[PDB]
């Protein structure tokens, strides 16, 4: 039959134009018009007797037979417009089609020309399989494979949407909305170029934007989360499908957190300075990596060091040949050269498929839904995909969170069609959206086979009232004195101590007894007799600083000499504000004491000469540096307690790494998922650290500007000075909170580092211990002697860390 051949060509097509032509021919052979909705899907299923393409109809009917859809009657009177035909746009189009609505989709492009590989969560894999992914794609997730190229996913979803009866227009670009000018008329979309009269005269009730990237409809507010400057590089190599390429195992690594030996070896051998790397064995060998500006400049990948990052990575600034050599070297070192000769795949323009991207900042919208009313007509606008939350590619959360957003948007549309008020709909949507940025395979229902539109099948302990309708009224359209409390708290804490009085916040501390009194009051029964009978001339202040640093976990901001001299009042104010914020109602102290023990176990900035300010100060060994000046001399990496050392010979700091049946299937799948979980944890830690560093830089710059303005203009009114000091104290509080969070992160980083080092050391020990009595020499004995003490030290540190964690958990469960 002609219909059978047409259906086979439709299933096996590999190009968008081929899919469209095959579907047009198939609909012509059946006397049908594409875009007829659910009725034409029923007609195709009934009138196509294939006897081998029957499991597909079973899967589609099982999916469409859920009670939530009400047999395509939940949204039978609503009209929708989807902008963009990416994976998320096609997914939401399919979801809206199943509910029984009329879906019109518009795509700017006319081809699917993206070969990059996306990672898939288990529920995403099950969801795609339930739609008949194996029929449309033979190699879909066979074995432990959990990824798919962008164009293959797009083709699969396009075939499903075409079968379900969705009208799709290609080459049309959405630009804006046409408001109704008269009563009784709906909304229309501005499209470029001039569209067919049927499309241009189409009035819709729902607008779902899935344009991804940075596109956003007017009326939506988007804010970007920034980070340290990172340069991403993606590359695709042709996969020969030979056996030798199949035994090559996939690898992944993150800087100094996960799989560090790879990065150290790669830097030592080739000179490639990377931050993270991920490799995928999909239809093409896919490599994604992160690199820094210095290495790219050194190797000639970039021409000039332009401060503007937009011009830094422009087409006129990158050298394609240098980039190709860079990527080839990184890839062939990553896979031990087992892949043989690597030959780049070709993109749409015939160039090699290697590219560079900006990985610094990610956009995200403040709200995921809006309502606009004019002449009594109401329009609901929703965001799905990258246009809602921009993903970090190495983390592999794009498809999963896009699908979750699509499900939530379809649920919102179904609630909207029921006649519920706009405010409650928006409140529920925002309540659901509040959880999107923290979604993970671990904190959702483990029964992924029961997922659906209803949020209760996906989000545990769901609260649909987490946002009240009064907080979303702006999304509906119709057409200070911290100083006084600080002084009062100091006065009330100093009270009861004999021989002291606090009348101000600047000169009362010159005596030096007040600091000791405060430290004694915070923790009772520490000391007293030594200072009373002792001289205590400028030594009381230093002792108070030392005991506060070593016991109360508060780093000093102002030197004791400046305290007694009174030449640094703002530093004293910042110190007292840290005291006030700490006990207004730890990890830093633990890290400091660990660094002190490591240092003992061996038994005006002073580096750059520019003036230090109150916020940029960082005190160590009794000396103050810029927070940004504390880096290793060789790798120029940020130093943290417990992993740095100082050489008195040169007076420099160096890091420790620079200091001179199906049972087998299920088992393998669980092992791969655990490895992916570890990598994701490390990558999330690294990303959060970069964000914290960027925020600290921004707040330090702002505080320096404020403090310089306060100092230079000494004729300002007193109230403005009070306001400036209040803002400075708020900045100090924010900086302290960020530092505490960073210390919390470094605790886990240290745990991971010691675990990895212990594993490597035991592997080395078991390698040494394989030699028998016949193979014995002084070298083996020395190796055993040198490794045993290392194992002793690491296990001692492991007991120290588990003791700290046990104490923390006991304190948490105390209350
Ligand atoms: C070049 C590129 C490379 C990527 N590489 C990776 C990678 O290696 N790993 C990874 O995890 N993620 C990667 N992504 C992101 C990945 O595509 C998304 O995570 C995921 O595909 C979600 O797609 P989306 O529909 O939200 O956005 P997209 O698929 O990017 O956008 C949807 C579509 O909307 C269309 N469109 C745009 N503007 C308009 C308009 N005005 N009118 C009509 N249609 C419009 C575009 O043609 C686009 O194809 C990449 C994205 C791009 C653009
Ligand atoms: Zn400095
Ligand atoms: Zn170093």
């Amino acid at each position: 039959n002609p219909a059978h051949a047409h259906f086979e060509s439709f299933l096996q097509a590999q190009l968008c134009q081929d899919v469209l032509s095959s579907f047009q021919e198939l609909c012509g052979a059946l006397g049908l018009e594409p875009g007829g909705g659910l009725p034409q899907y029923h007609k195709i299923k009934d009138q196509l007797n294939y006897w081998s393409a029957k499991s597909l109809w079973t899967k589609l009917d099982k999916r469409a037979g859920q009670p939530v859809y009400q047999q395509g009657r939940a949204c039978t009177s609503t009209k929708c417009l989807v902008v963009g035909a990416g994976p998320c746009g096609l997914r939401v189009a399919v979801e809206l089609a199943l509910l029984g609505a009329r879906v019109v989709l518009v795509e700017k492009r006319t081809k699917f020309s993206r070969h990059n590989v996306l990672h898939l969560w288990p529920f995403t894999i099950h969801d795609l399989r339930a739609l008949g992914a194996k029929k449309f794609y033979g190699r879909f997730c066979t074995g432990t494979l959990d990824h798919i190229s962008i164009r293959q996913l797009q083709l699969l979803l396009l075939k499903v949407a075409l079968l379900l009866g969705v009208e799709i227009h290609w080459g049309v670009t959405f630009t804006g909305l046409q408001p109704p000018p008269r009563k009784g008329s709906g909304w229309r979309a501005q499209l470029q170029p001039n569209p067919p009269a049927q499309l241009a005269n189409y009035e819709f009730d729902v607008l779902i934007s899935a344009a991804g990237g940075k596109f956003v409809p007017e009326g939506f507010k988007v804010r970007e989360m920034r980070g340290k400057l990172a340069i991403g590089i993606t590359a695709n190599f042709v996969n020969g499908r030979t056996v030798e390429e199949t035994q090559v195992p996939e690898i992944s690594g993150v800087a100094r957190i996960y799989n560090q030996s790879f990065f150290q070896s790669l830097l030592k051998a080739t000179g490639i300075d990377l931050e993270n790397i991920v490799y995928y064995k999909d239809d093409t060998h896919y490599f994604v990596m992160t690199a820094k500006k210095q290495c790219l400049l050194r190797l000639g990948v970039l021409r000039q060091d332009w401060p503007d990052t937009n011009r830094l990575l422009g087409s006129a600034n990158v050298v394609p040949e240098a980039l190709q050599r860079f990527t080839r070297a990184a890839a062939d070192f990553a896979t031990h050269g087992k892949l043989g000769k690597l030959e780049f795949a070709q993109d749409a323009h015939g160039q090699p498929d290697v590219s560079a991207f900006d990985f610094t900042s990610m956009m995200r919208a403040e709200s995921s839904a809006r309502v606009q009313e004019k002449h009594g007509a109401r329009l609901l606008l929703g965001l799905v995909g990258d246009c809602l939350v921009e993903p970090f590619w190495p983390l592999g959360t794009g498809v999963a969170r896009g699908f979750l957003a699509a499900f939530d948007a379809a649920w919102m549309v179904k609630r909207w069609a029921e006649g519920a008020e706009s405010l409650e709909v928006l409140a529920e949507r925002e309540s659901l959206y509040q959880l999107l940025s923290q979604t993970s395979p671990e904190n959702m229902h483990r029964n992924v086979a029961q997922y659906g539109l209803d949020p209760a099948t996906r989000y545990p302990n769901l609260n649909l009232r987490a946002v009240t309708p009064n907080q979303v009224r702006d999304l509906y359209d119709v057409l200070a004195g911290t100083q006084e409390e600080l002084l009062r708290w100091c006065q009330e804490q100093t009270a009861g101590y004999p021989g002291v009085h606090v009348s101000d916040l600047s000169s009362s501390w010159a005596d030096g007894l007040a600091l000791c009194a405060l430290v004694y009051r915070l923790q009772p029964g520490l000391l007293e007799p030594s200072e009373l009978q002792g001289l205590g001339a400028l030594e009381a202040t230093a002792w108070a600083l030392k005991v506060a640093e070593n016991e109360l976990g508060i780093t000093p901001v102002v030197s004791a000499q400046a305290v007694v001299a009174g030449s640094d009042p703002l530093g004293l104010i910042a110190y007292l504000s840290h005291f006030h914020s700490a006990f207004k109602s730890s990890a830093v102290l633990f890290l400091s004491k660990l660094q002190r023990t490591l240092q003992r176990s061996r038994a005006l900035c002073a580096l750059c000469g520019e003036h230090l300010y109150v916020l940029e100060r960082l005190c160590v060994n009794g000396h103050f540096f810029h927070r940004s000046c504390f880096r290793c001399h060789t790798c120029e990496a940020t130093l943290w307690p417990g992993g740095y050392e100082q050489h008195p010979g040169d007076g420099h700091f160096y890091c420790l790494q620079h200091l001179p049946p199906t049972w087998r299937r299920t088992l393998l799948r669980r092992a791969k998922e655990e490895e992916m979980k570890r990598f994701c944890k490390a990558q999330t830690i690294q990303r959060r650290l970069n964000e914290i560093e960027a925020a600290l830089r921004e707040l330090e710059a702002e505080g320096v500007k404020l403090e310089l303005a306060l100092r230079r203009q000494s004729s300002s009114p007193e109230q403005q000075k009070k306001l400036w000091v209040g803002q400075l104290l708020q900045l100090v509080d924010k900086k302290n909170s960020l530092v505490a969070e960073e210390a919390e992160l470094m605790i886990t980083v240290q745990e991971l580092n010691l675990e990895e080092k212990q594993w490597q050391l035991d592997q080395e020990l078991r390698g040494y211990m394989n030699r028998e009595e016949n193979l014995k020499t002084a070298a083996d004995r020395q190796a055993e002697d040198q490794v045993l003490r290392k194992l002793v030290d690491l296990v001692n540190q492991r007991d120290a860390l588990i003791r700290f964690q046990e104490e923390r958990r006991l304190s948490e469960l105390a209350l």
